[PDB]
């Protein structure tokens, strides 16, 4: 029963009100922050939505988690404000959510500054189970921020090779490649040609991986017929992103500086990786 | 084929005689010992029925587990005798049943004090796998022993608080809260009021699990109405019973000087954990 | 599509071309070879079939996997060659075989002598992945190649005892016994009598399996009526091949002097173990 964002909380002392019939979700995600190893969470609440910042212990991957308030069952901010989570913290707890748990509750309240609850209710038993979680009022890393404009579809000119794996391709993909290496070369010549991932270890192994059919795997090229896309990156967050399987199918974009991007869409989620090289 | 106690034993020498067709209750109840850290296992043996006494290792968790001589397949013993079992002995062989054992058989005999017998027959190749296990004779536990009959029907007036839950719902809830503490607090107004499972860590994390329903689980109370129940327990030996899964539902009953009382039937077993605080 | 052994390679500078639509196998092999801690494989090729060798890390268990040219989907050799290969170089790219493979392909060729060059397809997406593994001119065991005609059915005349498991069987039997042994003694009268299988540690457990029905496991003995075969032997090995699993059915030869034969026809693979005492 979705009735998207109101224009009154429930609660009189609501600064934030937020409920979700999806609450895996949440598992899924902070199972990726922990996998990045993502020590604190910044959290951004506003009367539309609630957005999740956070770096990679490297701090060259960022990521941007948005939950659209209109497309949750329950949804109320006053403003917009800034809150601070400890992952480590929190990360038995959403651990912890599993099927018999059908509802997620978030609430903030203005007479409670440095909490925020937690509820999820299991409705064969009618039980409710309420964390409390100590947060603070966060300094602000602001190039994090600014991270989530450029990711607007908008600035996306400079990325010509595109296209998409399900969950289970990156995770195959990318657990292969880190088997036997730590960089992976991206290689894709102008016009209707094969996409190649490959690296090659001296005197040991080398690996190269082939996408022969640019349509099985919706890729899209803007490389021009003669020149060659090609750039080296760093695989770790990407096998991070994979094993989470946040999300069913993910977009990956990339660009002739190295930097790529990865962006999935969970019902109401939106999960917007970049990471520069 | 279920025939029950027997007056007179297969073979002659046998003080005791034991089969049965559900050995998985053995790897459970093991499994259970071996989650408390148990050292040694104390048998009773008497006509009618077989007996296993542990304490845990903080000493303060009783567990007396019974199989009714009356509900086998087969039993005998000829009298009233005692036997110590080596737990860490035992214990690769109680988890190695599966289901290609269909019967479990015990045999303790005369001219070999110091032996019990496990027989374990696999009926799809005519397999016969037999422990011949080193026991003692063991100095008893009276403690330990008396507390069996302070777990009688009778002698439980003194507990005011108690509820049902299956397996996963005990697993759940002490899992969970294990995750943050190793206290929590049962607390329950007199009347027609929830259950409160909670505990509270200061500058970081509190968690509050609440029972809206009692009829949903079975829960009966006798506190005066205008009463407040309230008992701080420890919680790593109900991970335990937990984990274990011995049984698919499990009795709760609370005392107010904290004691705990767990009990479980599972066929021909019965489980009865007490924990003083 | 199966078509066996070609006159002439698909491509000229082929020394081996193979190919074949099972590529799990090469997963369990290779599973088996760590299992026995292998450091190196002895790898020979033929115009008929690809044979590989090993000896187990204590070097008394002596490996040979065969897989016959004419039952794969592709083969060809141009004659008789030799190659050796690190197993630890190897063992995540075997490892990495899953559902996405439909073929593995393995070609060697004259122009690049100390390459061994590994190609998966994925249908699905028209993903090709390719190994490239350095590998070497391998020094020969002999006694561990002699071993093959060692193992012919001509020469197991002096095994009286003989019997089949599923690899099932084989995992429980062994995986129990090592539970609590290194050794077991294989013991069997002469005659229509039953299989043991035992050990004995004083003043702890000892434990016997016995097989009542010769039939239910095909057993076969040559063993004189009034004479009693016993053998003791170690298991460590047996535990190995039991759990990598490499295919349905395993017959178990014995002879007198306490040397092990285990022979598994999975499709195109012929593993044969011999395990000296």
């Amino acid at each position: 029963e979705r009735k998207g964002i109101l224009e009154k909380p429930v609660r009189p002392q609501s600064r934030l009100e937020f409920s979700y019939d999806n609450p895996l979700i949440f598992k899924n995600l902070f199972i990726y922050f922990k996998n990045l190893k993502s020590k604190n969470i910044l959290v951004r609440c506003t009367p539309t939505e609630i957005t999740f910042f956070s770096r990679d212990q490297s701090q060259a991957s960022f990521v941007i988690a948005t939950i659209d308030g209109k497309n949750v069952n329950h949804y109320y901010a006053s403003d917009v404000f800034w809150l601070g989570i400890n992952r480590e913290l929190v990360e038995k707890m959403f651990n912890s959510i599993d099927r018999s748990f059908l509802k997620i509750t978030i609430v903030h309240r203005y007479d409670k500054p440095e909490t925020l609850f937690f509820i999820f209710t299991d409705f064969d038993i009618d039980k409710e189970c309420t964390y409390q979680i100590t947060v603070s009022e966060p300094e602000l890393d602001m190039d994090l921020i600014e991270m989530e404009k450029s990711i607007s579809e908008e600035r996306l000119k400079n990325y010509p090779l595109r296209w998409e794996f399900t969950s289970k391709q990156l995770k195959k993909t990318f657990s292969d490649l880190s088997n036997y290496t730590e960089l992976v070369t991206i290689e894709k010549l102008g016009g209707d040609t094969p996409l190649h991932l490959y690296f090659q270890k001296f005197n040991s192994i080398s690996y190269h991986e082939m996408y022969k059919s640019s349509n099985k795997i919706n890729l899209t090229s803007t490389i021009p017929k003669s020149q060659v896309f090609q750039i080296n990156v760093k695989i770790a967050h990407i096998k991070s992103l994979a094993s989470a399987m946040v999300t069913d199918k993910i977009r990956i974009l990339c660009e002739e500086n190295g930097n790529l991007i990865f962006q999935s869409e969970m019902d109401a989620l939106m999960l917007n990786t970049i990471t520069l090289n």
